Order: C-alpha cells, then sequence, then structure tokens
C-alpha cells in the first residue's frame, strides 16, 4: 500500500475494499465521516450496509 502511486486515502481505502466488497468510491465517503480510521469506519458500514443481521435462522 506504499507504492509509487499510493496516497494517504489509498492506505485506508485499499484496506476498506479488502474487508468489504463495496466500491472504493464509497470507502472514501465512509472514512470522511470518522477521521479516516478504518477501525471506526468499517463498523459504520457493518451497521448500515451489512449483508445479514441474524444467525439463528
Amino acid at each position: 500500500i506504499k507504492r509509487k502511486d499510493a496516497s494517504p486515502e489509498q492506505e485506508a481505502i485499499e484496506s476498506f475494499t479488502s474487508l468489504t466488497k463495496c466500491d472504493p468510491k464509497v470507502s472514501r465517503k465512509y472514512l470522511q465521516r470518522n477521521h479516516w480510521n478504518i477501525n471506526y469506519a468499517l463498523n459504520d458500514y457493518y451497521d448500515k450496509e451489512i449483508g445479514t443481521f441474524t444467525d439463528e435462522v
């Protein structure tokens, strides 16, 4: 993530799109709302875009 084409947003977006299957363009928007912390950005996606809500059925 530290390539000669990388960016500060790329260092957080390339790991967001690795832990989710959304588009990178949404990863930028889900970090512009939590000071660009992936440990405080993935949860907002797991609250609003999660693919499931139960495991007992």
